[PDB]
């Protein structure tokens, strides 16, 4: 039930994959991602068409779970989701991108940002 | 957008983690699980109290989404769980996860049952 806010930064700036949840009715969709953890927040860069857009329009409630190595550490954030407009922070969250995984989505992109409203982490035993 | 069931089903058997996304509301969910694949279908050990068991009780509609190494591959599993009281049914999957795992959830547990009503897979690049 961990609480160690450098430890999850840490964990957070790491970890390669993230697992984004959605729903319209009551009907739930899971969705591996790359990100970055920025601001208080995570971004993601994804195709602005497909089932995934059309459930954040209808409902941009969304959830973000983390889970990785380094006994196993897992981060839940919950927050709302939004495209990003705003060109620098857009351009700031690509270049953390890159720096992150590298030191065709194709037509029609954009950069996605789910605000951290509430987190939580934890540390698990197997 | 892949289809080798023995490819897919290989991969189901190998994959440590999985990803289980509930909703109710219009609020996701998403927990990591230990689990099997098992019939045709996931089965995991879990604590028959907390969030995800009011949720479900409230909405047996999930995903169960996977996600690995051997380019990565992705599979996503629409369903409906369920507990399973099935004594035979729950203890070959019990004895199925043991020997995945290993060849305090404590006080009250179950084994849950994803029924795999649509699956899906993919490989990606990056
Ligand atoms: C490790 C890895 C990293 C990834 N990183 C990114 C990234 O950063 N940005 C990005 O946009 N995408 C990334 N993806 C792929 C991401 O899942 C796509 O956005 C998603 O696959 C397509 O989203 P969609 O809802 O618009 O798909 P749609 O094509 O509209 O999906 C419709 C149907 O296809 C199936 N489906 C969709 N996605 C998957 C999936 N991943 N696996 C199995 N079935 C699926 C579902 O059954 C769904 O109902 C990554 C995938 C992997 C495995
Ligand atoms: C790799 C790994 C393997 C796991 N395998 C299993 C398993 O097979 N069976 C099993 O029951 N559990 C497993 N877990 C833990 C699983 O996530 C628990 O069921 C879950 O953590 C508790 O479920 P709950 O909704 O009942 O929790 P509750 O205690 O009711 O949760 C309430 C709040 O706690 C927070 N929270 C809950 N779970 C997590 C989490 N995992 N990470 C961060 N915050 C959380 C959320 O913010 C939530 O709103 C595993 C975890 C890891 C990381
Ligand atoms: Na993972
Ligand atoms: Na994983």
């Amino acid at each position: 039930e961990c609480k160690d806010e450098k430890k999850i930064t840490e964990f957070l700036n790491k970890a390669r994959t993230g697992f984004l949840g959605l729903s319209t009715n009551d009907q739930p969709y899971v969705i591996p991602l790359n990100f970055v953890w920025h601001n208080h927040a995570i971004y993601f860069h994804g195709a602005s068409e497909g089932r995934k857009i059309k459930m954040i329009e209808a409902n941009p409630e969304v959830c973000f779970t983390i889970c990785e190595d380094l006994a196993y550490m897992s981060v839940i954030i919950f927050g709302t989701i939004e495209p990003v407009s705003a060109i620098e922070e857009g351009t700031e969250a690509m270049q953390q991108m890159l720096d992150k995984y590298v030191p065709s989505l194709g037509s029609r992109t954009a950069i996605y940002k789910i605000s951290c409203r509430e987190r939580t982490a934890k540390v698990n035993e197997p």
